[PDB]
């Protein structure tokens, strides 16, 4: 693997995928034990540790379909990763997505061309692994963590003069981020299991920025849900 | 409503949507009491009855995005229908998909241009109402009905020399049908709840067909699950 | 054939194709003799009878490219049908299309993706069989039935928020319907002969709905023209 | 008119449109009396004369959609030309298309993006003026000139490694040329009457070429038919 | 070669490509010696002569991607031409392109479908031969001829209701013409060397037409630069 | 600037843009004096120092169009950066491309949809600032550093089953990377100067890899050339 400098067995079967390598660090150091950093290439830190005994990895993906695709492919093809769970944030684009909501994406729209490259005239609809999603949902409900299940939009252009998010909101899409289409497509293509869990970093359409206290409570809830999404 | 010859009231808040108006007839007569036909326009029959103190309607949609779009639109816009649940068949495209599996579609791919017409360069991924999906799942588990949750492909062309079934199957898609993309897109667009439940009518790739005994059994399973999808 | 429950030789070489299976019934019972219903699958009635001795069939197609494609393919591949003539209605989109005009389509624009699925970057222009069209034209002129020859638009979305009919009208397109692209494409692909004859059910752009007396006179004229379109 | 150096009046209401300005010269000198050259801009010659008390013009168009679009636009917009009739050659792509057949194009497919640029997700099918087509047909029958009526393909690329000639031929398309789509689109757009009449210059697939004797004969046939297309 | 009536060795290794065959004449007669016309087909004159001893050809291309593609392909495939240099004009679309500027195109945007025909979802960016461009630049600078190096837009529709030139200007595109994409694509595809040199015939966006004195001085400068662009 | 944690002033007018923030670190520490880190957000390090009385900055971009677009946008919009110069690696796709060649990109192709999203039916060709390209060329020649000038391909997918590398190579494209299209598009759009300088990290087709010795040598060459691109 060209972008991960790790050996056999150093990466667990289950990998959390924050976008930010500094969040991978924070997650590993805060939630796991027996932490080893297995990757330093390009500063895209990957870590491996244990949670209640179980080997878990946490790997930064960087931003956008192309960056996450690199890491997901190597993780899957060279380290045989079976469960891939994005933990990151999105801009909410609907009023009924609350700042405290943990979002589970069932599927993801995109303006990436990756699927049209593969399918031409077909619209490929990526799809979360249902078992992972059902576990994550039940984990939230059992504790009373508020959870919303729906779809997201995977954007190529964080800054997009030709954005269609008002239309997307109207069709029921919950928020915008920059990875999920890739995660879900590449995972299912190789018989692996994918899910994205998201918290709300802002409300793109109305203006309202969240507060530090909100984001950090929900981030905690997200990770806790994640740590229970594999049975 | 150009294609439904019914007056408001006559159609329930929850509508089952088989492709075949003769299946709509079957479902109503077999599962409901106090059954009335509210539509004969174009032979596309619809019926209303009760199932245990709940008014339910059953409406033939015809085959294909354009045909289902017509009925769904008019049900939504003219009759204020809130829950819309496709009950139909698909051609299975994966071996791991069994002839007894009731399929619950989370999303669907398509070669229909309906969404590119609306979104251009965006791949829009339609999305089941999770609430309906989860109830249908829990109902199937309660009875021990086997169930598979994943994605389907909505085809414009039952006979397609340029089909990409093999690529879709390699990407995890469970089966082929002709309605789901439109159902989920139109329902979400108007804040309504949609779910597709499908039985296996054949295995597309292996050619292997499914007996009558298996079909009727799974059909029964699908309807009974469907009648349990609204909370 | 999965959607037509008929045996060998039960379907004639020449088939009329109304969209509405109840119009197939009306046509068969009103214009033909020795009528047998050969199909009841999905309520999509097909009939076979004689007109001045000659075996003629009439088969409902349902609405939209996908539905008609199913029936045209089975009719052609399993029953060896040689002449396929759509008889239905359209919404007129030009002022000079009069309520009494029988429209013969030379070709058809579309927002269906079926041809882009097959041809990619090519715009496939479907084309009527000229011999059938010339016969239908001469039949109308010999009696003095008013006839207009031009093109139509084959729409996927009867309800389309992104319709381009004002632009299409300007380019000379006569009306909107939901079948012709399919009929013409599939027919010529298999060396068979296709034509669509259309009457005006309304004027989409200006508002004016026709009258029952108009539609029924012109419908009669359409069928009469059809019954003379095969030499 | 940037590319036609003529003053209003000088160009007839009916214009023949060969690709080759030297053919335009030939046609004028051979078939018309009182012949004047009205344009030398860019060597793209045009001529006006009379044929039996009717003023007719003959204008070279050059090769390809962009070139013909230039001349057609300026003829329509600057000189109020009402009838525009391409007389040219095509590469035959079906065996059933004979070296002696005069081809009358009802419509044309294309890999030109000219219509997608205007219509996006709509496949626009251009359409001959039926009145002209029918007169040309009746004129050919009167003389016993063999004639084929159907569709052609308008190519941007005479030499195309990515050609789809075989698929087009299987779909009934008669031959390849480089003008028709633009002629018919632009003429219909401005309420003008267009027709393309084509001779066979070669058989594209079988490689088999057409003698001079056959070419000149069919050419004669095409011009004589053309001079009979306006009522 | 179907469109060039020339024998072996009659065409030089270096060919200038004006759009206008009458400019090919003017160029050959004005700048070269020992001039022979090798082509008269379709009036698209090609000439061959000497400049300070060196064999140079000048060949009219006609207008648009399809026309120039024909000539470039034949020149390359049948006459083994190695250096192809377009000399023509463009409409300037940016204020800082002055009437006296000789434009050298590094690359070219287009609304032609030729590259999408070949590459589908890929945007192919055509590219000038750097050696030819560097020579042409140095030739201009050594004499003090003002030169601007950037990109152009290769248009299919000289008359385009759907033009995007305001957007293109904003992205830095210098001017509009109708050939360069073709020249550059076809050349590099066959390992040959391409460049387009352009003068400003007008300012498309602001209105200002140049003067005859301007155009003719700059045209001279263009040809002089061209005659030094091959080492 | 959501992703750069710097205050105005801190970032130079000229910025080098490696993909790897650890390369950004290397470049700064090795080539500049008085080095300060101005950004640690997301581990995407940036640095400013001086090289011979000139303030220069070095900013990691991450991998892929979406990631570089983020940093480039914020550098342009929030820090008024005028010169932006990618220094990175590519997979060579032509044998004539040597392991020692420093590549200067004139333009780039892409399978990113970023430009179709903005332009629809137009293929937008991005363009290096010639002034920067020419200085980089002249600097390389001065030292005798081998250099190749041509086009690259910007890929969304490092691992792409549907790659068209062979076709691109046949069309003259020099190598594959993941940034250039966005750099050149965004820089030109805001009147800024962009150039990409690339070293060969591998030969994509022949599989043949490049030693450390060769890599470090060419890397040195690239940086030294880069530091000479602003006049
Ligand atoms: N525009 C945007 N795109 C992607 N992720 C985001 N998070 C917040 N705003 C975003
Ligand atoms: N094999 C098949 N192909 C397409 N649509 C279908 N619906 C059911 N079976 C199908
Ligand atoms: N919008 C429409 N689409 C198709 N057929 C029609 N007939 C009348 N209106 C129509
Ligand atoms: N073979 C051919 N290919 C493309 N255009 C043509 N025009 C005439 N013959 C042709
Ligand atoms: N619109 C245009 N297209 C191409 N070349 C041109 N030269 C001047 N105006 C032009
Ligand atoms: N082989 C390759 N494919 C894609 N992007 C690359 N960047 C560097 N090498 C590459």
């Amino acid at each position: 693997s060209v972008h991960i400098g790790a050996e056999k067995g150093q990466i667990a079967d289950t990998v959390l995928l924050p976008g930010d390598p500094l969040r991978a660090k924070f997650i590993a150091e805060t939630y796991l034990e027996n932490v080893e950093c297995y990757n330093e290439v390009r500063g895209m830190y990957g870590f491996t540790g244990t949670y209640k005994g179980k080997k878990i990895s946490v790997q930064g993906t960087g931003m956008g379909v192309p960056s996450i695709s690199i890491y997901v492919n190597e993780l899957i093809q060279s380290y045989d990763v079976q469960n891939l769970i994005r933990v990151g944030s999105c801009g909410a684009i609907r009023k009924d997505v609350k700042v405290r909501d943990v979002i589970l994406a069932m599927t993801s729209s995109t303006d990436s061309q990756m699927n049209r490259v593969a399918f031409g005239s077909v619209d490929f609809a990526p799809c979360a692994d249902f078992e992972l999603l059902k576990n994550a949902y039940d984990a939230a409900k059992d504790k009373g963590v508020p959870v919303t299940v729906g779809s997201v939009f995977t954007a190529d252009q964080f800054y997009n003069d030709d954005s269609q998010i008002e239309k997307l909101a109207k069709y029921g899409v919950l928020g915008v981020e920059m990875e999920t289409t890739a995660l879900y497509t590449l995972a299912a293509k190789h018989g692996r299991k994918a899910l994205s869990i998201l918290t709300v970093s802002d409300h793109v359409l109305t203006g309202e920025e969240t507060t530090a206290e909100e984001r950090q409570t929900t981030f905690h809830d997200m990770i806790d849900v994640a740590l229970h999404s594999v049975s």
